[PDB]
DNA sequence: GCGATCGC
DNA sequence: GCGATCGC
């Protein structure tokens, strides 16, 4: 029940971490896709503004071996 | 341009 | 196959 705030295309947006499908890092930017009502939405935030919970999801993605 | 994806 | 995007 953690919300992530970001600005994609001028607009401000919030998505519950529960709808995030994938997370990854590019420098100090935490990037992700989420379930945008059936389709793939994209967003990113500074690691400085990443809710702890999103950072935990990132660490988990970075731990990945698949 | 990185990572990754969408929309061409 | 690359530009726009996001933050840097």
């Amino acid at each position: 029940m953690v919300k992530v705030k970001f600005k994609y295309k001028g607009e401000e947006k919030e998505v519950d971490t529960s709808k995030i499908k994938k997370v990854w890092r590019a420098g100090k930017m935490v990037s992700f896709t989420y379930d945008d009502n059936g389709k793939t939405g994209r967003g990113a935030v500074s690691e400085k503004d990443a809710p702890k919970e999103l950072l935990d999801m990132l660490a988990r993605a970075e731990r990945e071996k698949k």
